[PDB]
């Protein structure tokens, strides 16, 4: 009955289960885990591995000495286990050092530290076997009009991104990196605020195949977009190289509500076109556990997760192998959308009477699309009612 | 006292002052403009030039000779003024043949008429004089998520527009494309919803130089994003083709007010920044009069839009020549953004001890950006009050 | 299998299958129904009965004689099919008279003409015996900040619902008022644009038992807010006399989706607090089958709006049954929030020391509230996975 | 040049300038500052008085010795400087024992301890000489649908206000209390989330005399809803007690941006309204200096909040005082607005001809509102131009 196993590929932050609950008016809920009991616990529920940012790993500012003594601890937890650590990523937003940004703080020696701190961490985590770096720049932009020139900001993102990339290359690692958009909060607006701006973005880079996006659900909900639909572009531009799943109501502050959760039928099309498009990365899930919860509900919560998972992947599965759905699939023209407009070229569609002069534009004006009853189909599906 | 003259480049959509009123709740308020009276009404307001969809300039329909005396008509009229058309564009989006798109519409027919209709009114635009040809992809989109296969709809897309392309180098044309982005209405989700998306979908083309944005205030904030910011990416891409200026409060329907009205503080940074790059193209508004005015009111709707740029050009100029912001923009350390992170190269960053292991992070954490006095400044310019 | 019969009491406007799919930026798709058809046509679909605007059932300037044949002709469908009419409304505006406000436009004579043209409308539904009248007042409002005093506008608008008070209950009539709120669009913001503002204002009425509210599931969203809770409050005000059910996918313009689609788990919410509290009234669709549609796909759609309501019913009801729900009701003390806080009163409460003074602040701190496993066993039953 | 003075009445709460920095996403940027020192430094900056939540001023937990010490030496510096203050108010949502709110926590004993909390801070208030006092009901809400039944949780929060009327009164006290509505955040929907569901609730409380609304600008905006309109019904129900004035850049997280920033035609027309009707009440300042800051811009910010109110101020009184305005006003029939829709009566409106029989609807039609001229001599005025 859904559950998880590693072949899943369900992966958790350290931040996600860890989260002490302390919010903008609120002090902490619940006491700080050991990253090594949360590897443990995770492993029970059938997660496939976990993920970190330095910070959550080794605590800022420890010794060579102490950091040393983190990591050991922590690779023996995987070895107990078995789960593995597909991605990792740089703090470059809790200090107050960051206050302004890392890669695009006005100050060039802030800038300089950040590059700095990122590159220590690439390291890391291709020694614990990391494929992909994530980057979220939640400090990167501004509350006011005059404190960022957003060409010079840009430069910057764009050098600091370049040098990342040369490392990586003249050190020979096996890693790529992942830029995750978020439009607000922390910064009244962030930098590369959606997936569509950190595509465009990516295309400037001197390297261009090194890097991707981690779109997050939560993310492009808080600018009102339709996630599946983002998803399709980065699928299409081939730079889907990681996703963050959660759960959103909507317009307002980043509430990383458990995957399933916020809204529902977008997680069942979302799930539909992962599972379609056989994207084969992490299933992580960036989300908090609500500050009301006990650790019991923390990994309730984080079960939850994967089983709504896995019972959208059923739904979605059985929706598009019903064939009452494939016979409404073609009578919406599902079918010649994915057929070229005109294989023939541009001077036989010139030549062509049928295109224009003797195009009867009433006859095709009074054909209904049958999406309604096409999607009601759908919304059986993911009832149960079908 | 802020008159416009037609080197001020204002430029204003024919179905902007043209709009009867209807909305979907109610007939329409005012007659139908005929084109010749609004080329002559806008010219003597002081504007530069104006725009049309195929349809506004020439009825749906018409025969050939119809059609030839419509533009004649409209050309008079031009030659009596002196008003320019710099952009044209084609509407793919009332007649109901477009119900379901135009260049991404499921019915393979429909699509080909769609770029029949666009290329007829090519040739047009280039006869009128037109440098820059806009699409607006209204009714790409969906309510629904079984509906659209959105990567066949951006390969339909891909499609098309590089038609398009084709089109234009083999006649030989000295015409650029503009892709307008919204994010809905009249659709749920239309595709390519922001600057961003926009953005990147051009890098897929195969000619992406023929290519940029046509980005309209209302429409990025119909997202909540800041629409300064997008220009900004935009301008950095090289790709701020031409641009459409109104007002917009907030998240909801799209109001099209005139320019400076809606988000204030925003209108004045993009006029900041338009004027500092340097932005040469039209300053064209696409915005509705109020359906509440009679023609008094339209005209003088339109009159404020000049006016209103007008006066945030003069406040943003004080603003930048001011040698107390000048003072306070080095303050805030807007020089330093603007300098080069690692011009020394990447090794030298990985040798540099004081960009990580002496760096002293409290100091530097401690120093305050001083961007509260700089927005007071600014804020104090835009209201005169310094 | 979920199959309407009347006794469920699904009603319909004239104007949601009657819609044409004129909007703002495209001509109708559809032709023009005959009321008559559609009653039939909703009969054989098992609703229980249709509302309608007076401007639906006698085209505007009808002669005395004519607005009598469309009457009659109305009544013997109803009498063939035993179809009953429970709400009757008002519109006040499509007509350009009315671009301005009905009830609260600037000019006196206007707002007259609103009052008189909403009696004659009046005695009409008591005829056909409906038993709520509806007010939606969606050009009461403004685009501009100085165009309406909002306090002289809500004299008028508390000026006109007592007029139309003391005439019910002076000719003796057995009806009652439904204020529907929507916070924007036709107008930039609308006047008592959500069930907080309407209930408000409800009790500053001379005969404040006459008038209730009629919220619509997507005006509520169209400002971020929860809808089950916004109703919960009306419910508490004994103030629910009506409700407008359909979908909407977030702050966007008004989409008036098929019940069901949108947002779902709000669906789910609000079916089970009007199953729950045992609310009575009429389940009224005010949806527009998209644009897309042919009539084939106006009636699915209007068929799945009922479906998706008796679906919803049934999980409620299936979730609130289930001895294990109850077990976790009580866990996250749900008997304990219906219990009085102090019953004993304020002076026990003063003198109770295990209140404040003896109180284990961090023993009560740390109970968990045990929602995430609640909320899932809530999303189990949503999905039939359980 | 726009120089405060007590006589303004300009207030501001200590948590403001007392902000440390600390977000969801970051640690304090800012030292604590002692209650003593704020208050020295905002005497310095021409304010009127302080505001205090009990746990600002007291640190949780003190004892009764300590308690006293800390009032006096606040006290003192009140004695020392003139400052006054007008209003004071409880933390209920900073403890974790208030995860799941205080006066409709679903535990009964922790909405007992909220009770007890609230009151012995009353006493304070009332010592201290503050006439209202404030309810920020923030962990009021839920995250999910089944944690919270609202009628039972508004059925606690009635009762929870109802004792603390029934305390005040059996006190002989001269304070009234003041709701602040919030929509969300930190709770995913909080109960009362307007100006409209916080006036209709006060209407079914025992003693609704004694309470009123201390809306914010920002939470309205939250919802994207129009303040000046909110505010206005709120003067019109005679129950806007008290007011917090900041900025907020739409809907998103709670920004609490220095007064005039964010929406600033919003903030014109509030200044407008407030100065039009005569609210003779604290204008208070709920900001939070942006954590980019030192404390040389946490003293600009604050300067910048009362500078922006009396600029505006300035801006709005020249506007009503132009006799063009004047003239403009009528133009739009705002003179007609203020007149009775039909004082005559009912039976004299039933026979009057002219309201419909003989009314010229087109001819009323044609007539435009004038309301875009109207709108832009208020943009002139705000801008300096005119
Ligand atoms: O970058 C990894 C993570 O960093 C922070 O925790 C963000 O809040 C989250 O959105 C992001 O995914
Ligand atoms: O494409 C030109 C114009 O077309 C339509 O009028 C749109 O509503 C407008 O946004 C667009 O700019
Ligand atoms: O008043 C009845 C109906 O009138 C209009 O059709 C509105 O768009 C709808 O929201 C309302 O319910
Ligand atoms: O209740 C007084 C204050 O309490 C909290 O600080 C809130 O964040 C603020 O909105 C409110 O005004
Ligand atoms: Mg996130
Ligand atoms: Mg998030
Ligand atoms: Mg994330
Ligand atoms: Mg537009
Ligand atoms: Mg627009
Ligand atoms: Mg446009
Ligand atoms: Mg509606
Ligand atoms: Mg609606
Ligand atoms: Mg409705
Ligand atoms: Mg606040
Ligand atoms: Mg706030
Ligand atoms: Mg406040």
């Amino acid at each position: 009955n859904y559950q998880p196993t590693p072949e899943d590929r369900f992966t958790f932050g350290l931040w996600t289960v860890g989260w002490q609950g302390r919010d903008p008016f609120g002090d902490a809920t619940r006491r700080a885990l050991d990253p090594v009991e949360s590897v443990r616990r995770l492993a029970e529920l059938g997660a496939h591995g976990v993920t970190f940012h330095d910070d959550d790993l080794i605590p800022f500012g420890s010794s060579d000495s102490e950091r040393e003594e983190h990591v050991k601890r922590f690779r023996q937890a995987l070895d107990d286990t078995g789960m593995k650590v597909p991605m990792a990523t740089t703090n470059l937003f809790t200090h107050p050092v960051f206050k302004d940004g890392g890669f695009t703080a006005n100050d060039r020696d802030v800038r300089r530290y950040a590059l700095r701190k990122t590159i220590r961490n690439i390291d890391l985590a291709v020694e614990l076997g990391a494929e992909t770096y994530v980057a979220w720049g939640g400090r990167e932009g501004a509350e006011s009009g005059g404190a960022k020139d957003v060409r010079d900001a840009l430069d910057r993102m764009k050098e600091a991104f370049d040098l990342l990339g040369e490392y990586v290359t003249s050190q020979g690692y096996d890693i790529r990196f992942a830029i995750e958009p978020k439009p607000n909060e922390p910064r009244g607006d962030i930098l590369l605020p959606t997936v569509g701006h950190a595509l465009a973005f990516i295309e400037r880079l001197e390297r261009p195949e090194l890097y991707g996006v981690n779109p997050e659900v939560g993310h492009e909900q808080m600018a009102g977009l339709n996630f599946p639909h983002g998803i399709a572009q980065a699928l299409w531009a081939g730079k889907l190289f990681h996703i963050d799943l959660n759960g959103q109501n909507g317009i307002k502050y980043d509430q990383d509500l458990r995957f399933g959760a916020g809204d529902l039928r977008a997680a069942f099309w979302l799930v539909d076109l992962l599972e379609s498009a056989g994207y084969s990365g992490p299933r992580h899930f960036d989300f908090k556990p609500p500050r009301t919860e006990d650790f019991d509900g923390v990994w309730a919560s984080a079960a939850g997760c994967m089983r709504n998972y896995l019972i959208l992947k059923e739904r979605a599965a059985a929706f598009r192998a019903d064939p009452e759905v494939q016979e409404a699939l073609r009578a919406s023209r599902l079918d010649e959308l994915a057929r070229p407009t005109a294989a023939d070229g541009l001077q036989a569609l010139l030549d062509d009477r049928s295109a224009f002069e003797e195009f009867d534009v009433d006859a095709a004006a009074a054909r209904g699309m049958a999406f309604e009853r096409l999607d009601q189909l759908a919304m059986d599906h993911l009832l149960g009612a079908r």
